[PDB]
């Protein structure tokens, strides 16, 4: 079907004006769409995209890290095994590192090379794609991050409306941004994001990139053909062979993203993406304030824990976040907020009541401020109040967390932890019990 190519949702913008226009944010952030281009966007807020060019990277921080992944140069849309005999989905990269200098050598050499021949099945050839490089510090990236704050607020790094602003601590690559540096035929293969949180990525130029997405709610099957073909969805490198996605009735979005292009990947957007030019793109991560966005993350977060996969955004914590500090007016995105804080306390207070039941202490520990959230050094499960230490890294401060299985496993009788508590439940309780609808006469 025709309904198996869907368009693009689109806007396109040629001033000031219509990157504030409200209708834009909705636009982003309605379920309906799983992809926007906002097409001009880098123009229309006269935004310096030279501060992202690689010849000004290079000035900047010429010994900075980059994850090199080493690829095969792939024809068109398709992906083939190594032979050149059948299309497949699976598409491994060996890793290494290099520096911003030495990837900026590489990519202009490139260019040049093909200059040079263009004037004279595969095997493919093997391309370097410069990946995940990492702009948190704002010392070492001062103008650049500061160019990402003209952006209209619901897009940017950093804002009020945003989910991983009040995480209160980094995410790396989540909320910080990320830099890729890309040659011709450059990768990403297929994924969906971090607990299906949304995705901002501009392209930089001075070439294009070609994007396919497929909606969040077939996922699962796209999880379901990598299952068969021995394939880890979350984990492994794959590429989806898109005649198996239209054969199983899967819609495939296809689009071009030219310099200066934002793409807006929609909560558990599926998608992988091709460099077609030279060119480089920066990119990170915003949670709206909405129902489907935070429903779709709890649930990619309690699936990571059936995959044995590691969440790095911390739901429970967040979730606790939003209740002390965020007056939540859609009765929808509340009601499942208010669900979970509810869960998370019952389970606590179960917990805690059988510890004391046991005759095992429980010390008041406390928080600092800006701590981050906890994870258990075993099974990287979120850890929330109830902390699991040895008595050994309790004696050197260390305070190297456990969560309570873990601790049991090790331990039958947990006669080598303790048990420190950061929050004390009556404070926990008022942060519930304050937490109510507010009222908005808005839509
Ligand atoms: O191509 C762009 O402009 C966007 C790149 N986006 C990427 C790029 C990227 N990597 C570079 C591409 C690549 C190439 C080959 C193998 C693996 C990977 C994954 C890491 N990883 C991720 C990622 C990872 C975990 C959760 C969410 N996202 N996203
Ligand atoms: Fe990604
Ligand atoms: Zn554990």
């Amino acid at each position: 079907k025709d309904k198996l190519n869907p368009p693009t949702p689109s806007i396109y913008l040629e001033n000031k004006r219509d990157a504030f226009f409200p209708p834009l944010h909705q636009f982003c952030t309605n379920p309906k769409n799983p992809v926007t281009v906002i097409r001009g966007l880098a123009g229309a807020l006269k935004l310096d995209l030279g501060l992202f060019s690689t010849k000004t990277l290079v000035e900047a921080n010429n010994e900075h890290m980059v994850e090199v992944r080493t690829q095969l140069l792939q024809p068109a849309d398709e992906n083939w095994d190594p032979t050149g005999t059948k299309k497949i989905w699976r598409c491994e990269s060996n890793r290494s590192h290099t520096t911003i200098a030495k990837y900026a050598q590489y990519q202009a050499s490139s260019f040049q090379e093909s200059l040079r021949e263009e004037n004279e099945k595969g095997p493919f050839k093997t391309i370097k794609f410069g990946t995940n490089i990492d702009l948190s510090d704002n010392k070492k990236w001062k103008l650049q991050l500061h160019e990402l704050t003209k952006l209209p607020a619901f897009a940017r790094v950093v804002s009020a409306g945003n989910l991983l602003t009040h995480v209160g601590h980094t995410i790396l690559g989540m909320n910080t941004v990320q830099l890729y540096m890309k040659v011709p035929g450059s990768r990403t293969p297929g994924h969906q994001e971090n607990n299906n949180f949304c995705s901002v990525n501009i392209n930089i130029g001075p070439g294009d990139c070609e994007w396919f997405v497929v909606p969040e709610d077939y996922w699962g099957v796209l999880n379901d053909f990598c299952e068969k073909n021995n394939l880890n969805f979350l984990m492994s490198s794959w590429w989806p062979n898109l005649e198996d996605l239209y054969e199983a009735n899967v819609p495939v979005y296809r689009f071009i993203q030219r310099p200066g292009d934002l793409v807006w990947i929609n909560a558990g957007t599926v998608h992988w993406v091709q460099a077609v030019g030279w060119c480089n793109n920066i990119a990170w991560n915003v949670g709206p304030l909405t129902a489907c966005q935070y429903k779709l993350a709890v649930e990619r977060y309690e699936w990571n824990k059936l995959k044995s996969v590691k969440s790095p955004v911390p739901m429970v914590h967040l979730s606790w976040n939003m209740a002390r500090n965020i007056k939540v007016s859609d009765p929808k995105l509340f009601e499942m907020i208010k669900y979970c804080l509810l869960k998370i306390l019952k389970q606590y207070q179960t917990l805690r009541e059988a510890l004391v039941a046991a005759g095992k202490e429980v010390i008041w520990h406390g928080r600092t401020n800006d701590e981050p959230a906890h994870y258990c050094s075993i099974c990287e499960v979120e850890v929330f109040n109830l902390l699991f230490v040895t008595n050994e890294s309790n004696t050197q401060k260390t305070y190297i967390v456990h969560c309570h299985d873990c601790a049991r496993k090790t331990s039958k009788s947990l006669e080598n932890f303790v048990v420190l508590e950061q929050y004390k439940m009556e404070d926990l309780i008022q942060v519930y019990d304050q937490f109510t609808l507010a009222l908005s006469l808005s839509s």
